């Protein structure tokens, strides 16, 4: 297999071996192009008791390229209302952009986004939400 | 004078007689095209002891057209760090956008933006800040 696929296989092996951190659940890893997790924020937060679906898409340059990561908003699912999360599910987070590194992992991204949700003291959408979502491309990258 | 200027003269007249609400200071109304205020939040808030320069620009259609309103960032001044305030001083606030009414006033806007800064718990920039500022014109409208 390819270098990229093998890296993803190893991450999947580790998720199976180590399990996921609390509140994070692997729902589907049926290929090495798209995976789905559920994310629940634990402790005291604005999202208590809710589970959101988070999608990772991988291109052939992973892990050098960052994964394309978004909350799923299909089939009645809604994105968390958060200042760094657009209503279409796209996410503004440094880990997905300038601060991506191959030293990170899918699970590290999940934990980081869980913590970003946990840090919110007041649920509101991004300022440019409507502007962004009107012209937003399929892939948030 | 024009209808707009007379409306602004009336607002200036009221400001003169009854005064600006606490935290709000008029510093310049030398014509009926551009005014300057300072706004300061009273009490416990993330912005204590800080007074920000707020600039209003009016066109020939005020009060039908909304004023163009931005925090001033020239001459060493900096916009407050806030999720609805861009680093270039531009403001995302519905009172400046869709929910502007000719039935509102310049002081109403000052009060609204003052409240906006008082309601905030974490000084952070908008998610789209750097994307916005490189593309942003002189006029926020």
């Amino acid at each position: 297999g390819s270098v990229s696929a093998r890296r993803l296989a190893k991450e999947l092996r580790e998720i199976q071996s180590e399990g996921c951190p609390v509140g994070i659940t692997l729902v589907d890893a049926s290929d090495f192009s798209k995976w789905l997790f559920t994310i629940e924020v634990m402790g005291n937060s604005q999202y208590q008791g809710e589970a959101y679906t988070l999608q990772f898409r991988f291109d052939a340059q992973y892990p050098i390229s960052s994964p394309a990561v978004q909350f799923v908003v299909t089939d009645g699912k809604e994105a968390p209302v958060h200042p760094h999360v657009y209503s279409n599910g796209h996410i503004c987070a440094s880990i997905l952009g300038s601060e991506w590194s191959p030293v990170l992992s899918v699970i590290a991204v999940c934990v980081t986004l869980q913590s970003m949700l946990a840090s919110c003291k007041k649920k509101e959408r991004p300022a440019d939400n409507d502007r962004y979502v009107r012209t937003a491309p399929d892939n948030p990258k």
